[PDB]
């Protein structure tokens, strides 16, 4: 079927890329880079993030695949001595599809419309010059002011990446939540903080809301952009979600366990 | 139908108690301490855990509802003065019901099983080392003061003073968090609060030392000759009486930033 | 006497300010190039600017904060209480007490480039990941990947150093406490995670792995190191005087801030 | 006028009599420690009134510690170079009035349900507690529970005392600073009960139980534990070895 391959830039993913496509030649498998069917990753977690949201309208049809040509990712499972087995694995269409939740920024401005974005790691946002202070509103509902560098609004399959050196839970990819983390906050008798991580199931709904400045730098999968004039931003569990082709079995608490502990 | 409350034990729970009893004599609430349908559960959370496991073998049948006397719990979330429109609308049979995940807890050496509403932990008698195992994989060999897995009802309890974070109860889900754990050369630990999900099993195995105070939920009792502690999402629930709307957030917002009400 | 007035920006400070001034009008020489009492009206952050403002000549010069807003760690005394300031610094009537600072070196590929912190002096990326080799006193220590590190002052402790989870340590103490940010604690890069609090005479010298152009940020001013091959720090020899009329208590300042 | 402390294993014991061969239990001037830092305390505790005439000496025959620096199989140089360091103290009153010294830390747990206190700072409320306890380290050990209870490593140069937090449930009604607060010498922390006042106060793991508490003040000791210098062994490489490996 319609696939494509994207690569690092290192000699290492370029080669192992061309005899991929020609392994592919020998099967029915038709390049294509404009509406594939499995889109395959080789490189790391950060060239993982870029195939993502290279195909972030296309992400119901895409089955994704992660190679990595150096350590062990998240997200890349799969060894670079091991293309071969993936290649006839991936000809016969022998295997299934798991699926991972996703996070929906929206973020409002003074009303120029509305911009939606998805992130398969997460979602910050921070100040553009002093101070960063918001408020929290939980479901329509005020729940605190926040006075520090920002907030972090992770996925459960992102928890183990900036989520986890900000002090927050690892969550099972398997679970449809997201998780609110705070960065350097102040949390004093102005800006009382609950200081814990927030866990929100889906169709949960946290609403960032600006004090006294409506500039902000907002981060997704780390393209961070700058956002003039902002009225709101939505954080909630996106109905869209990123599939991957599973054709062995890697535990996600090893795959944390090999990368945090040892290998 | 059949009904009953339980009380701290002081006057102020003891009193208001007897006043609901009178007022559900009006209708059609047979009282039964037995076999109840409803338990009503005065006093403070420490209360609502005992309610729980006194009848923790008929939460099939069982909506609880708890008052808290002084200050707000996350189980009892009904005020004192609002003690009157209950009994009013725990009469008329109107009301939803909301169910909480449970902690099931699992020691092997006559194999015992627990169930727990907030939390279980686990404990030494000198130092605690044990071997966290994930579904029937080995992820680390923890050293300190103990481990907490924790329901998310009871991320607000011991799992938030331990760093944990707060997971609201419509997710089915068990979160373990460490207790004063070292990390060295030899003893590296995860260090982050870990959340499992249903179906997940984590067993803590004893290394160089077979005595554990396991604690579930205000218990604590002594386990001699332990070869496992098995952790998983219970498939047995506890139900809750809705009748207004109180989120869970909320709970969380007025216990630990602000209650500007009272 | 020789002195001066730093206002915040808005019209609370400015207004405070031409009013105290009047009220010298004793022996009190308003002198802008050297005066011996500077007195910052706004907050923490308009304090850090007066220090800043003169750090060539801190050792005849003693600092007081008056905050138009909330309270402060340097700016502790309340707008209502600038009368008796004023009277009470004309008879010369008045203790000193002095804070410790932060000496931050950086080296180049030239000379060298050294500063003084009165609250912290961070170090983070300018892109990517922040990677770098903690080596204290001519020892490695640790390589450390993350967001980046924060040497602070006892007095700056309570600012950004306790947001990042670092301990509180009171002003009388002469040393400086390292803290990390958002460091990934993994098996190439593993860090101590606690932080860590180094006495007087003890250098703690930041140096690169692979990237040499970093963020370098000092209290309140943050500017960009390009081509950096050391970042060495220590407990400064020189010290912040302050005037000091009442009692008020470090631990009873925290208590005013984090705990009311 | 030196002494020899064992753990209690028969390799500490045969190590203990070679050493011996190279002696007074009443008025030493020189106590070398074998086995490991547990053992190392118990040395400590055992002389803690003539700590100012008294060099510590410490052997590990098990790990590395951080009072027992020096390694078993390399002890035959030692008996040569044994023929100064001072690290602060931590002071413990418990409210008649019981004295207590700490090498490592004290801390202050409850005996049933809550430990709920009031922390007065220099005659001066600052917080109400409510979790597990309070943990007032010395710098030495700030390596120790300290550290596991997310406490800052400092140096044992400084002379000053830290206090960490137990499982505080920090809320609205008991709002605690949440971060280590280190305090300086003559600086008094005044630990006062609420309701409850038998706690669990340990020092050391000392653990002992002390009924009808009125007050449990810590402070910066004026004795020091000195150690006997022989090589170069920086605190921060002891603390790289250990959990930086
Ligand atoms: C790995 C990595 C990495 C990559 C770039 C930069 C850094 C340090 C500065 N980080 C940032 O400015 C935000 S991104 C980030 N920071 C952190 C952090 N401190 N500890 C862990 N992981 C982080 N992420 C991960 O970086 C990823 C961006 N992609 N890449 N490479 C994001 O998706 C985060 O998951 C770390
Ligand atoms: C609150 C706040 C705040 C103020 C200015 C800027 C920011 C965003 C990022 N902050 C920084 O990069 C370092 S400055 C800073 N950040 C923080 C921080 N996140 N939480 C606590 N306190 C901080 N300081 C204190 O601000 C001082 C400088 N400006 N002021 N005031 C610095 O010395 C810090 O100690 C936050
Ligand atoms: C209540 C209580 C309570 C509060 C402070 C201290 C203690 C004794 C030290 N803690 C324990 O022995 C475990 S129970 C516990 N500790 C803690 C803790 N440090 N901070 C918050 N909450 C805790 N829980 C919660 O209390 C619940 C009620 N148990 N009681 N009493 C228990 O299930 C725990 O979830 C018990
Ligand atoms: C590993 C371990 C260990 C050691 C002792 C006890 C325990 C189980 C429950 N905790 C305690 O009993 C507290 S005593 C303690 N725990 C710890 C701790 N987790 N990590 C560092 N250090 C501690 N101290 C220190 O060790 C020394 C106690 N004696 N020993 N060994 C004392 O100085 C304490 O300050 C675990």
């Amino acid at each position: 079927m319609k696939y494509m391959i994207t690569s690092k830039g290192d000699e290492k993913s370029d080669l192992l890329r061309l005899n991929m496509i020609a392994g592919f030649g020998e099967y029915d498998m038709e390049y294509d880079d404009v509406e594939p069917e499995i889109v395959i990753s080789i490189g790391g977690d950060g060239t993982f993030l870029s195939a993502f949201h290279q195909y972030e309208e296309r992400l119901d049809e895409i089955a994704f695949i992660g190679i990595h040509t150096g350590h062990l990712g998240f997200y890349a499972d799969w060894r670079p001595a091991e293309a071969d087995k993936l290649v006839k694995l991936l000809a016969k269409g022998e295997y299934q599809k798991v699926s991972y939740p996703l996070l929906k920024t929206t973020v409002k401005y003074g009303i120029k419309k509305e911009a939606t974005y998805l992130a398969l790691n997460e979602s910050t946002v921070k100040s553009s010059g002093g101070p960063f202070v918001v408020d929290v509103v939980i479901n329509d509902i005020h729940f605190e002011r926040f006075r520090g560098d920002g907030l972090c609004m992770s996925t459960p399959s992102g928890t183990t990446a900036y989520n986890k050196s900000l002090g927050g839970a690892l969550m099972h990819p398997s679970i449809e939540a997201m998780q609110l983390t705070e960065m350097a906050s102040i949390n004093n008798r102005v800006y009382r903080t609950i200081g814990s991580p927030l866990v929100f199931p889906k169709h949960h709904v946290v609403s960032l809301q600006p004090v006294n400045d409506k500039d902000f730098q907002i981060s997704v999968d780390h393209l961070s952009i700058l956002h003039r004039d902002v009225q709101e931003i939505r954080y909630e569990v996106s109905a869209k979600k990123i599939h991957f082709a599973r054709f062995r079995s890697f535990p996600f608490w090893r795959r944390v366990h090999d990368s945090f502990i040892e290998d």
